[PDB]
């Protein structure tokens, strides 16, 4: 709420991401999740820090702490903060591949911090959603689309060297960027994202990366078009959403899904009790898709939090989350340091 890039939007963004991670972690990897059972489960969140966060939040915190420490993007600082955060607490639920990147970055002889990510998966790079799950702080630090794209990509490339992974990080950072600007139609929001992704996916390196994996040309653009069709479709079922967009570990099977959850839930849903506000119903809906509920809800929550603001962050939900106060302090610090208030 309030003006574009207000303090409330910054606080709401990081709190929404934290809620998604902590509340979504209960259903992580559940093939199916019944909506009625989700509504039952958030009852427990009704009137501290009993819900632990996962690698989504741990990496998001390290990314933001690097930006605040250098008041800029600093590849060596950020890479080392990622690796040291893993070292301090390896059990947060990290992807199996990315741990190899952290161990290489922990070797002090490693003096080109982008090269471990490039060796992943026979030298093609990861397409997992880890670059996107943590990227929201980039859009808090940087106001222009140009800088958002540039540093979403660079921060993602520290672990995700495939364009299929870093273009998902860019897409997620662009969605947070737009949400921070305030009121929009769902169709205008989608159309702006589609325009940006069509520009990026025209690049020769993106086309090659997709072709080598057997995928369609312009995989994010294709899924954003599918979002537009789904938003106009009657009687959309969870099975249809998952079939067209995904609910998986790959960035292309989870970032468009998170954006769909945000856009769909801009409007009331008769299936979700009206006692829940817009941020709450976005998180409930995201978790009801099952699969990678932790990361899909974290990303949908970052977008919804930026759009709806801190007034929609329920205190009873927030105070259930490990580290909610540190998350809030980091949001306020980003607003002061970068937004220069
Ligand atoms: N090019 C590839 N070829 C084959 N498999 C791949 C490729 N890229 C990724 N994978 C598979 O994707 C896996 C993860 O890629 P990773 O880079 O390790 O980690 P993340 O940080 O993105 O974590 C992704 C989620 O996993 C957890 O839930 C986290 O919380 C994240 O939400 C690999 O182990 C491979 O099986
Ligand atoms: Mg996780």
């Amino acid at each position: 709420a309030g003006a574009a890039r207000s303090l409330s939007r910054f606080r709401g963004c990081l709190a929404g991401a934290l809620l998604g991670d902590c509340v979504g972690s209960f259903y992580e990897a559940h093939d199916t999740v019944d909506l009625t059972s989700v509504l039952r489960h958030v009852q427990s969140l009704e009137p501290t820090e009993a819900l632990y966060y996962t690698d989504d939040t741990a990496m998001a915190r390290a990314l933001v702490q690097s930006l605040l420490a250098k008041e800029a993007f600093d590849e060596v600082d950020m890479a080392h903060r990622f690796a040291q955060e893993y070292k301090k607490d390896p059990d947060r639920g990290y992807g199996a591949g990315v741990v190899t990147v952290f161990k290489k970055l922990l070797n002090p002889k490693c003096r080109d911090v982008f090269e471990p990510a490039r060796a992943q998966f026979n030298g093609k790079g990861s397409y997992g959603n880890g670059g996107a799950m943590r990227v929201a702080g980039i859009s808090l630090a940087y106001s222009s689309v140009q800088d958002v794209q540039k540093f979403a990509r660079l921060s993602a490339q520290l672990t995700h060297a495939s364009s299929l992974g870093y273009n998902g990080a860019i897409l997620q950072a662009l969605a947070v960027h737009l949400a921070l600007q305030g009121e929009s139609s769902s169709e205008h929001f989608l159309k702006q994202l589609l325009g940006h992704m069509e520009d990026l996916e025209g690049d020769a390196q993106s086309v090659l990366d997709a072709r080598e994996l057997g995928m369609e040309e312009r995989p994010y653009s294709s899924r954003l078009k599918k979002i537009g069709e789904l938003l106009d479709q009657a009687s959309v079922t969870r099975e249809e959403v998952v079939s067209e967009l995904g609910n998986g570990i790959a960035a292309f099977e989870s970032v468009p899904t998170a954006i769909y959850c945000f856009l769909r839930c801009m409007e009331p849903d008769p299936e979700i009790p009206s006692a829940f506000n817009s941020l709450q119903r976005t998180l409930i809906y995201s978790i009801s898709l099952g699969g990678e509920t932790d990361t899909i809800a974290t990303m949908a929550g970052a977008i919804a939090g930026a759009y709806y603001g801190m007034d929609q962050v329920p205190e009873s939900w927030q105070q259930s989350c490990e580290g909610y106060e540190e998350t809030d302090i980091l949001a306020q610090s980003l607003h002061r340091v970068f937004q220069k208030s």
